[PDB]
């Protein structure tokens, strides 16, 4: 619903919030799925996804306190390949805030099974990389946002997740 974050500062929503999609404009922050409010099963995260027609916004609060995440260019699924488009980037607050867009090298945006959710294919390390119990995640630097590693270290464990829309 439109609710407050349990994650995210004021003026962090602030900085995600000028990089949010033109298409946005005008619709105000849903709270989709939260792993607080809805559990830790990827099986859940993609039933939330379900009828859904908006971009979203995944952020990931690590066990470090560390927050970084995805704006995804449309609702998260299970994939035989990769899917979305350029409007998808990652971001991180960690050392600094810094949104890494699509840098035109690839079109390996999201790709999604029962197993997993990622960004940024293609070969080698996914640029960001959750498991099926939302709670294992892994982080690289990779080509398709140009972004480097999101974390403090390559592995990373899941304190929090929101996912948010704004139909």
């Amino acid at each position: 619903g439109n609710e407050p974050s349990d994650l995210l500062e004021a003026e962090q929503i602030e900085k995600l919030a000028k990089h949010l999609p033109p298409r946005t404009i005008g619709y105000p922050w849903n709270l989709a799925f939260s792993t607080s409010k809805h559990g830790m099963s990827i099986k859940t995260l993609y039933r939330a996804m379900q009828d859904q027609d908006s971009p979203m916004l995944l952020v990931i609060k690590d066990s470090d306190g560390q927050i970084f995440g995805a704006l995804a260019s449309e609702p998260f699924k299970v994939s035989e390949g990769f899917y979305g488009t350029g409007e998808t980037f990652l971001f991180t607050f960690y050392p600094e805030f810094e949104a890494y867009k699509w840098t035109g090298d690839n079109l390996f945006f999201i790709k999604g099974d029962m197993d997993s959710l990622a960004f940024g294919g293609g070969s080698g390390e996914f640029g960001l990389w959750l498991d099926g119990d939302l709670y294992h995640g892994r982080n690289h630097s990779c080509k398709t946002f140009g972004n480097p590693m999101l974390s403090m270290k390559e592995d990373f464990f899941v304190q929090d997740i929101e996912i948010w829309s704004f139909e």
